[PDB]
């Protein structure tokens, strides 16, 4: 409701309102010179340390970089970097997949939406990249398709057995099961636990079974059950997933 301002490379572009606000960052949407819309990502660097500092351009590199090879990758038009900020001017998405999964699928969108997302995930293992952290919140939707939104460079639901254990391309293969598991079932496989440390056993412990019930699309019911196996090893690749029945036939 005022005329408030930000200036990336000597552009100037007017604030409609903020869409995202997390530690040292902010999300506006905007409007540019011929009133188009875009989102500004915003960091502040004035705290951050030469580890926070590197993952920040890091993330940068491979956002410029992987941006060529697929649409499924946010797009970023523009950047400015100094000691004491970065300001991205990306593409406006309409929602991320986190927030519009709360107020819900087709099936019809639940395929689109996967094909999306392994296109993304393939995109980034493809130069190296595992994520290691992926959940709805990483997705945004833009002109009817997913979007990944962050590499994982800069809720315990989606978390595989893995990284537990710890404390692999595979771990990403969990993540996005546990995603379908979400928009197939309308739950996570642990969701119900509100004990979120008892939660944490159930993905480590064998002897506990995933529930799969039994539903029409016998592709989904497959891929999920191949995406959730615990063992890595015995865990379908993103290849694989490209190649199976419910992507293709
Ligand atoms: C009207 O554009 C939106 C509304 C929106 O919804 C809001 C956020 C969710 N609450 C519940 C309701 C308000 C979510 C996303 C967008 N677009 C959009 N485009 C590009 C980037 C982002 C974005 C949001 N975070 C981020 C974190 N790192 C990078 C980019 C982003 N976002």
């Amino acid at each position: 409701a005022a005329n408030e301002c930000i200036s990336v490379k000597g552009r100037i572009y007017s604030i409609l309102k903020q869409i995202g606000s997390g530690g040292s960052s902010k999300v506006f949407q905007v409007l540019n010179e011929k009133k188009q819309i875009y989102a500004i990502k915003y960091v502040n660097l004035e705290e951050a340390d030469n580890q926070t500092l590197d993952s920040y351009r890091n993330e940068i590199a491979y956002l410029n970089k992987l941006q060529q090879h697929s649409d499924k990758i946010i797009r970023l038009y523009d950047y400015e970097i100094t000691d004491q900020y970065i300001y991205m001017v990306m593409e406006c998405g309409n929602i991320d997949l986190n927030s519009w999964l709360k107020k819900k699928i087709d099936p019809w969108e639940r395929k689109s939406y996967w094909k999306n997302m392994l296109e993304a995930v393939h995109t980034i293992h493809q130069h190296g990249i595992v994520h290691s952290d992926l959940k709805p919140a990483n997705f945004l939707i833009v002109d009817g398709m997913l979007k990944l939104i962050d590499f994982g460079i800069a809720t315990v639901n989606y978390m595989p057995p893995e990284a537990i254990k710890d404390m692999s391309p595979k771990s990403d293969v969990w993540s996005l099961g546990c995603i379908l598991y979400y928009m197939t079932y309308g739950k996570t496989p642990f969701q119900q636990i509100i004990n979120q440390i008892s939660k944490l056993h159930a993905i480590i412990d064998p002897n506990h079974e995933i529930e799969f019930p039994d539903i029409p699309e016998k592709d989904l019911q497959d891929v999920l059950k191949c995406c959730l196996k615990r063992d890595p090893k015995q865990r379908i690749s993103i290849p694989e997933l490209l190649a199976h029945p419910y992507v293709q036939i």
